């Protein structure tokens, strides 16, 4: 049974219950431990019914995930998290496989990440939403890879759409960075494809501050009228500690609850970052620490005045940052919808190849001086990307190997490139 947990729905700028009619907030945590890199602690019962007792005793409705293993069952933890009304926010990438911030890339290997967590994740009514991206463009030296996490929200909401599931919104999380943030804000709002929701990793409130001078009020009229569910997808600065979250007072309090959806804290375990409310102790229980009262009280104090579904809907393109060499830098032409199955026909076609099984740098440096490498690259800042620059680095690199070997056309199966990684594909001699 879901019953506790009824779908969240977006109508405009906010979040309902898809049952009740009644404004979602989100009073959430992060949840997320540090043989893959990462550790999915949803897809192990005795880790998430271990901590789910301890999550209800803070009282949040939401936690945010930031990796799953799609290829482990999650049901029993779903489920768990279900029965104590508790939803889930997920991001789509993980450590190992994410758009490169300094080299960002929108390909068939990310994408097929991406597809992966929501066939995994799908099914669960307290799947709240998926963020297609977490701090891409974190200043102004990086803004280029904002247009490839668009595509990204672009072909994950395609995706959804054209599968057999809920339509699970996509959005996006961004830092606080004050030089960037109003241009990332607009842009992912900006023409044609646009972010479900947008969560802000909000630093700005450390200790006993204010509504006034933390900034929140500054930022909260910054975001009035921004057209889709806004919240805070990381909050709690531990300058001061043991942390008062006196922002959570400020967050729900009246003046925010009309503008925001809530907000996650950061973060239910503490891993020698001073982050954590709760400790993993050496018998692997949880050892409560001084922030999870105050964290506790806050959430059970926060009770936000919000809008009725009914009464919002009888209540009521956005134009692109221009680009500034330096400063934004953010094309609004996007990168193409990886295609598995031209990328795939390379695998299958191509005299030269490079397996999987410092190297891609080398490589394609040695490769691109020797042949022309536009159709594998991809410029975020002009909007221009190469026929083939959605395929995966391997595929990409094979190209380029397989065209110098034609350009030489010695035609001898030796591919001009040293290394136990690059094979004769015989494939390639078999016609179509
Ligand atoms: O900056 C250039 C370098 O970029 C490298 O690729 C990174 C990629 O590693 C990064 O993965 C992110 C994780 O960093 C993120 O960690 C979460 C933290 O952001 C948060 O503060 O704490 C939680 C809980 O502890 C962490 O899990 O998790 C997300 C979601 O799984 C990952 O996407 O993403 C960057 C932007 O997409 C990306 O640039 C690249 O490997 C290097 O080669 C490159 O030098
Ligand atoms: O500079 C880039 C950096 O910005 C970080 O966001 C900052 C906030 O950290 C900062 O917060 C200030 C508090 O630390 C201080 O104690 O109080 C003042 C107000 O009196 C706060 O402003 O505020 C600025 C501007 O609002 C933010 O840009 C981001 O978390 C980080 O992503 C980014 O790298």
């Amino acid at each position: 049974s879901f019953e506790k947990t009824p779908a969240i729905k977006i109508v405009g700028n906010k979040f309902f219950d898809s049952e009740s009619g009644e404004q979602f907030f989100i009073k959430g945590i992060a949840y997320q431990l540090q043989e893959t890199s990462y550790i999915d602690a949803l897809a192990d019962p005795k880790i998430c019914l271990r901590d789910i007792p301890f999550l209800k005793m803070l009282g949040v409705n939401t936690l945010r995930v930031y990796a799953i293993d799609p290829t482990k069952s999650h049901d029993i933890c779903m489920e768990a998290l279900s029965a104590e009304g508790m939803y889930v926010l997920l991001d789509l990438s993980e450590p190992d496989i994410s758009i490169n911030r300094e080299n960002p890339s929108w390909d068939v290997h990310i994408f097929e990440r991406y597809k992966s967590v929501i066939d995994a994740m799908s099914s669960f009514p307290n799947l709240l939403g998926y963020f297609a991206g977490n701090e891409v463009t974190n200043d102004h030296t990086n803004t280029f890879a904002s247009p490839f996490v668009k595509a990204a929200i672009r072909d994950a909401k395609e995706y959804i759409s054209h599968s057999n599931h809920r339509k699970i919104p996509v959005g996006y999380s961004t830092n606080d960075d004050a030089m960037t943030r109003d241009n990332l804000a607009r842009y992912f709002v900006c023409g044609d494809v646009k972010a479900d929701f947008y969560g802000i990793n909000m630093y700005e409130w450390c200790g006993y501050s204010t509504y006034g001078t933390s900034g929140y009020r500054e930022r909260t009229k910054e975001f009035e009228g921004y057209p889709i569910p806004v919240f805070f997808s990381e909050f709690g600065c531990n300058l001061v500690r043991p942390r008062p979250f006196t922002e959570v007072s400020a967050l729900y309090g009246n003046k925010m609850s009309s503008v925001w959806s809530g907000g996650l804290a950061y973060m239910y375990f503490e891993e020698e970052n001073e982050y954590g409310v709760v400790k993993i102790n050496d018998n692997d229980g949880v050892d409560i620490l001084p922030d999870f009262k105050n964290l506790k009280k806050e959430f059970a104090k926060a009770d936000p005045k919000g809008i009725t579904e009914e009464e919002y809907l009888t209540a009521k393109s956005v134009e692109c940052p221009h680009i500034a060499v330096g400063v934004w830098e953010a094309n609004e032409k996007l990168p193409e919808t990886p295609d598995r199955s031209k990328c795939a026909c390379l695998d299958e076609i191509l005299p030269c190849e490079i397996v999987p099984f410092g190297k891609y740098e080398e490589y394609f440096s040695y490769l691109c001086s020797k042949v022309d490498c536009s159709d594998i690259l991809a410029n975020g800042k002009t909007g221009e990307y190469g026929e083939f620059s959605d395929c995966s680095v391997e595929q990409k690199l094979s190209l380029q190997l397989s065209k110098l070997y034609c350009k030489i056309g010695a035609n001898d199966r030796h591919c001009p490139l040293n290394d136990k990684n690059v094979y004769f594909n015989l494939e390639s001699l078999q016609p179509l």
